[PDB]
């Protein structure tokens, strides 16, 4: 019965307004121990974690950017949206040992550390795969590397996350059985395997790094994975 997290399907702004995004749990109030985190999706696929922690904001973002609870609720506010701010918002919640993200909230404006993964995966169905994603720019055991699956339509599921200092995962209830997360320390890089593989399968799937009790700052660019004979 993992919780669901919903998000306002979609909201319009224009340049110069404040607007404000939230998200919801469905087991109760949205509080400080959700250590709720915003990631924004620029088009081609781009992402960016803005705040963690509530309201942690992470470095480089634009000070217009701020998170807090309101109405039991997380809530992101934009303040004097620019146009460049028109994107998919997903937040992200905590419960005990798994991250859930919301579906995702369209904004409509009217008017060097690098996670490196393969671009691509051609796979047949029932083949297996093992995707790879390389940290370079930063200490690669110091930052939890989590696991994130994009179908279209489908917004982001959390499929688990690896400790590269140590091995140790956490996966969600839905990818406990399908994905196998290693890495390999000499090379900084992480790596996801899956078997059996199907149509269901096919999706973008990006790393993102994590430090504890901060924020998803930087996002892999995605490997698509395409299961089709």
């Amino acid at each position: 019965s993992q919780a669901v997290v919903t998000q306002e399907s979609a909201l319009t702004t224009s340049p110069g307004e404040t607007v404000t995004l939230t998200c919801r749990s469905s087991t109760g109030a949205v509080t400080t121990s959700n250590y709720a985190n915003w990631v924004q999706e620029k088009p081609d696929h781009l992402f960016t974690g803005l705040i963690g922690g509530t309201n942690n904001r992470a470095p480089g973002v634009p000070a217009r950017f701020s998170g807090s609870l309101i109405g039991d609720k997380a809530a992101l506010t934009i303040t004097g949206a620019q146009t460049e701010d028109e994107a998919i918002y997903f937040c992200a919640l905590w419960y005990s040992n798994h991250w859930v993200f919301g579906g995702g909230t369209k904004l409509t404006v009217l008017g060097q550390v690098q996670l490196q993964q393969p671009g691509a995966e051609l796979v047949k169905p029932g083949a297996s795969v093992k995707l790879s994603c390389k940290a370079s720019g930063y200490t690669f055991t110091s930052y939890l590397m989590h696991w994130v699956k994009q179908r279209p339509g489908r917004g982001l599921e959390w499929i688990g996350r690896i400790d590269p200092n140590s091995g140790g995962t956490k996966y969600s209830e839905k990818f406990k059985s399908k994905a196998t997360l290693t890495v390999d320390k000499p090379s900084s890089t992480a790596y996801m395997q899956f078997s059996s593989l199907t149509s269901e399968d096919s999706a973008v799937y990006y790393c993102a790094r994590y430090y504890y009790g901060a924020y998803f700052d930087y996002w892999g660019q995605g490997t698509t994975l395409t299961v089709s004979s």
